[PDB]
């Protein structure tokens, strides 16, 4: 049951991390294509990064939400190892930003929205991203959010109700102070991310930024940031209510069954929150 490399025929480079390449695939029985993930064992056994391999795989394995890539299939072979995922023909959100500048109100609404309703998923699953930023959301061929990159993820586990992970992952410019201070990150570390997403949809750049990451770290903990002239008031009173120190304070932590509160702000007042994966997205310009 399990797919071989020789089930596919491989085409494009789509793009490379540190440790990955990962590659467009077609599989010859069926025709789909697939983003075909490929790491080298030998370089991940190096590199200390067994255990975020299956990580991955055990994270995504759980999810099944339109606004995640999906992993369909992994498989090995002697020196490699492949994840079968959801191609995301458009690429990163991040790549919009920087050409644009940055979005406008409705748009920036629209996008907010998916990446809500996507956390909103997660959490209830009991399961914290800890890397959200824009490299991280993907877009598919309907322009629809794809979010991706779980093997910085943690589940939190049911049987002990655990709010609270201790590992340290992230990206400087999206880190919470708890993980900083605190050396621990929960699912409202993942709303300050967003809350540095929604800014940087705006603004044009998160709102901690700097050459270096300690003087980025130092700026998060005292929440030394500002905003720019004409910035939608709406979108900043919702940034200041997620980007705030305590992290029991954010905006949508008010109980665990949903993100309700949270989508009740007047931001985003003519959201339809039902069927958001089947409206057709703003254009973005
Ligand atoms: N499902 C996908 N569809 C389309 N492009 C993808 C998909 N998954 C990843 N990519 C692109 O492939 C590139 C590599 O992703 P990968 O997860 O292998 O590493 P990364 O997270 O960018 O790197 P690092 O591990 O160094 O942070 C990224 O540019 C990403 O945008
Ligand atoms: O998790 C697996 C194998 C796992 C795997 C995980 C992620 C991607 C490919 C394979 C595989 C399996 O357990 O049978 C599978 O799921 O098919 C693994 C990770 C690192 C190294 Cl160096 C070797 C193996
Ligand atoms: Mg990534
Ligand atoms: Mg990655």
């Amino acid at each position: 049951r399990k797919k071989r490399p020789e089930d596919f025929k491989f085409g494009k480079i789509l793009g490379e991390g540190s440790f990955s390449t990962v590659v467009l695939a077609r599989e010859l029985a069926t025709s789909r294509e697939y983003a075909i993930k490929i790491l080298e064992k030998r370089h991940i056994i190096k590199e200390n990064k067994v255990p975020y391999v299956t990580r991955e795989r055990d994270v995504m394995s759980r999810l099944d939400h339109p606004f995640f890539v999906k992993l369909y299939f992994t498989f090995q072979d002697d020196e490699k190892l492949y994840f079968g995922l959801s191609y995301a023909k458009n690429g990163e959100l991040l790549k919009y930003i920087r050409k644009i500048g940055s979005f406008d109100e409705t748009c920036t609404r629209f996008y907010t929205a998916e990446i809500v309703s996507a956390l909103e998923y997660l959490h209830g699953k009991g399961i914290i991203h800890r890397d959200l930023k824009p490299e991280n959301i993907l877009l598919n061929e309907d322009m629809h959010i794809q979010i991706t990159d779980f093997g910085t993820a943690k589940v939190l586990s049911p049987e002990s109700k655990q709010a609270r992970a201790n590992s340290f992952v992230g990206t400087a410019q999206y880190v919470s102070p708890e993980l900083l201070t605190e050396k621990s990150a929960c699912k409202s570390s993942d709303l300050w991310a967003l809350g540095c997403i929604i800014y940087q949809l705006v603004a044009g750049l998160p709102p901690f930024r700097a050459g270096n990451e300690g003087l980025i770290f130092a700026k998060i903990i005292k929440l030394e940031y500002d905003f720019p002239e004409k910035f939608f008031p709406k979108a900043r009173d919702l940034v200041e209510k997620l980007l705030v120190l305590d992290a029991t304070k954010r905006l949508g932590c008010e109980e665990m069954e949903g993100y309700g509160p949270l989508k009740a702000h007047p931001f985003f007042e003519s959201v339809t929150w039902e069927n958001l994966h089947q409206q057709t997205p703003p254009k973005l310009t």
